[PDB]
């Protein structure tokens, strides 16, 4: 038998074949006690025991969350939505154990993103058990409330206090630190990794005081907390619960007797109502997500940052190159995923009103402006790009690049990656490139698996990536080898050098897209 005994019981698992290896797989422990009924809105409250051996061997309940249903029968969007039952009862984590069992070993904590709206651990490409086969280590994830059930924030309340999906996140932490020494694991070798609202995710337990023992170092895909979709304001939050109440028919004279009303109402009735809760909207929009709630976050971010009041510690950071392309043909004029997706100059500007809906129009003449100085005049396909370019250097690069600066600013040791590759596989059409999530299956190594019909040039790279992410958890070092390989150096304020990834060549390069990012951070505020 496959048994492991816990703080909250015993736990059978269950095998997998790996590379002609043996991966043990524990699919939906509990760590939480299910936030149901008067739980609802509440951090997550700990666990005490389970009755019996709890079998963990197939993946939990999903979160509730709304369903991505814009195109069906397309894996391009399918493979993101949930592939469990969705349920309230969804505070569960999976961890895959290389066979034989380590003694040691270092520990890879997934956090997915979703938007804050979305995700579940039980993803395909999230399946862990091929990095615990190669490398040797232990991979944890866990599902964490998304959406209002997630994020409703009334600040000072304990019935709905904000934040409670990192909450659930931390708890799991805490988990790992109690637990996963009887799977083998190191509990001072814990890395953070996570992708989207998941780097996001990492990028505020670098703040929060109450994770700071929980994990080792960081891995940052594609996300930030300075991000401008990562962090709503105090009372932008607060308004935010009070139009659900509103629209929900729970407005009520003082707050617990709103929660008290939105305990009653089903999941669904929160979930369809949680778009109409801000005036207006972008396909960015996150409606219900981290905001100050003097719990987790006893400061707006981004002075944490600036103040160094953040954990001292190693981390690594990317992005993708094709970041803004994933989000147009979810509103913006003349973009379809099954054409080619040529717009005019006029379809560009009604594509910066969909995702810039409160800025001055020398606000959006500029960006413009920034954004047109082809190098060929026509080249059918500039304002294509140039909106792609607007929405990922806005949305995701600028602030990563930014956050990895002010980050590294007081002494440890950042390493940034460029990830240029775009998945032979990769079922959305070409004009999109190298899209937001599509570095993932690199990162666990699907390309490992030569069944799978991708190429051997990714087999190499996904294999490379493997390895430096790896040596990056154990060492605070993301090398691949001494001998042979490029050095990865430090991101460092002056220089600003980054790795790119990709399947030509893995260059050390310098200031990444810093005309487009001055641009960001230097003069579009002031706009
Ligand atoms: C806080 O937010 C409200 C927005 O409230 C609205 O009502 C909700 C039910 C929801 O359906 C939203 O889409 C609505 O926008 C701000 O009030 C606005 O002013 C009036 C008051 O109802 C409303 O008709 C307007 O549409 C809202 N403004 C805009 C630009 O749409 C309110 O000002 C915000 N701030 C504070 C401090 O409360
Ligand atoms: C977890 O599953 C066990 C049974 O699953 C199997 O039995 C194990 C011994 C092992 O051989 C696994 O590989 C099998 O998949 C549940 O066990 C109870 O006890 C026996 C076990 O065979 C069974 O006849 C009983 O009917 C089970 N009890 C009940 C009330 O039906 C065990 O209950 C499961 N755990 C939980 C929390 O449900
Ligand atoms: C050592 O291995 C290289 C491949 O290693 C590349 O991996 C990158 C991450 C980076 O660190 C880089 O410096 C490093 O060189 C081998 O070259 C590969 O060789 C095959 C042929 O066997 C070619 O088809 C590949 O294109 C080529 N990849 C490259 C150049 O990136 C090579 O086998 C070996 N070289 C030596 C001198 O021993
Ligand atoms: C179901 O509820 C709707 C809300 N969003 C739907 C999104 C819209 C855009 C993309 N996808 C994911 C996707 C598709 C294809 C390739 C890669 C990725 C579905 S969301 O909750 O998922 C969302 C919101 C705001 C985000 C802000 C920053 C980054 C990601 C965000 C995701
Ligand atoms: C689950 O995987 C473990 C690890 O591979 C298996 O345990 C091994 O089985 C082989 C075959 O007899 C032994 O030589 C090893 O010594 C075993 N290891 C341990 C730690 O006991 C186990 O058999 C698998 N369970 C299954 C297949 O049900
Ligand atoms: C990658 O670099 C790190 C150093 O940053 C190497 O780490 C040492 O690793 C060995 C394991 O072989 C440990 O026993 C030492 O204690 C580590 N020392 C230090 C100072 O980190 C790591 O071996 C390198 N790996 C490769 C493949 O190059
Ligand atoms: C696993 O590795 C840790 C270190 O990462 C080992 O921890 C001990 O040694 C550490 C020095 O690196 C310190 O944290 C402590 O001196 C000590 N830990 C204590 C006393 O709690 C740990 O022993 C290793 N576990 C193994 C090998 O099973
Ligand atoms: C493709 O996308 C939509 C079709 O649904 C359309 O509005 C747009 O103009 C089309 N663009 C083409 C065919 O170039
Ligand atoms: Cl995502
Ligand atoms: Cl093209």
């Amino acid at each position: 038998d496959i048994i492991i005994a816990t703080k909250n019981g015993k736990v059978r698992g269950m095998n997998l074949t790996v590379f002609g290896g043996t991966v043990t797989a524990f699919l939906g422990i509990p760590y939480a006690q299910p936030p149901l009924g008067r739980l609802r809105f509440k951090k997550p409250q700990s666990l005490t025991k389970w009755s019996d051996i709890w079998n963990a061997t197939k993946y939990a309940n999903s979160c509730c969350q709304n369903i991505d249903q814009s195109f069906p029968g397309f894996h391009g969007s399918e493979m993101w939505n949930p592939n469990t039952d969705l349920s309230e009862d969804c505070l569960y984590l999976n961890v895959w154990i290389p066979a034989p069992k380590p003694k040691n070993a270092t520990v890879l904590i997934w956090i997915y993103g979703g938007g804050f709206q979305t995700g579940t651990s039980s993803l395909h490409v999230y399946d862990g058990k091929f990095l615990a086969r190669v490398e040797r280590v232990i991979v944890v994830s866990m599902n964490y409330r998304v959406g209002a059930l997630g994020f409703l924030a009334l600040p000072g309340n304990p019935e709905a206090p904000g934040n409670m999906g990192l909450f659930d996140q931390q708890l799991a932490l805490q988990w790992v630190q109690k637990n996963i020494a009887a799977f083998g694991g190191n509990p001072k070798s814990v890395t953070l990794f996570g992708e989207s609202a998941g780097a996001a995710s990492v990028s505020l337990h670098l703040l929060s005081p109450g994770s700071h023992s929980l994990f080792t170092r960081a891995i940052l895909q594609s996300g930030s907390f300075n991000a401008p979709w990562a962090v709503t304001s105090l009372y932008e939050a607060r308004n935010r619960t009070l139009n659900l109440a509103k629209l929900t028919g729970c407005s009520r004279e003082n707050e617990t007797e709103i929660i008290k009303c939105l305990r009653n109402k089903d999941p669904q009735e929160i979930l369809l109502n949680e778009a109409f809760v801000v005036p207006y909207g972008t396909p960015l929009s996150v409606n219900f997500g981290p905001t100050v709630d003097g719990d987790f976050l006893t400061d707006m971010p981004d002075i944490l940052l600036e103040l160094g009041q953040f954990k001292k510690t190693q981390i690594l950071v990317g992005v993708n190159k094709d970041e803004g392309t994933a989000f147009l043909v979810y509103g913006a004029p003349g973009f379809s995923k099954d054409n080619n997706s040529i717009i005019t100059r006029k379809e560009f500007q009604e594509g910066l009103k969909i995702f810039f809906p409160g800025v001055s129009e020398f606000g959006k003449e500029s960006i413009l402006f920034h954004y047109t100085d082809w190098v060929d005049d026509q080249r059918p396909e500039n304002y294509r790009e140039a909106l792609g370019d607007v929405v990922g250097d806005y949305n995701f690069i600028c602030p990563a690049l930014e956050f990895t600066k002010k980050f590294s600013e007081w002494g440890n040791n950042a390493f940034f990656y460029y990830f240029e590759h775009r998945s032979s596989k990769l079922p959305w059409p070409e004009w999109m490139g190298v899209m937001h999530g599509y570095e993932i299956e690199f990162v666990f190594g699907l390309p490992l698996e030569r069944r799978d019909n991708y190429t051997k040039a990714e087999e190499i790279l996904s294999r490379s990536i493997v390895k430096r992410w790896a040596n990056f958890a154990k060492y605070g070092n993301p090398n691949e080898t001494q001998n042979n390989s490029t050095s990865w150096p430090v991101f460092k304020s002056t220089e600003q050098k980054y790795l790119t990834l990709n399947t030509e060549s893995t260059r050390i390069m310098t200031k990444l897209r810093a005309q487009q990012c001055r641009f960001w951070t230097s003069f579009f505020p002031k706009v």
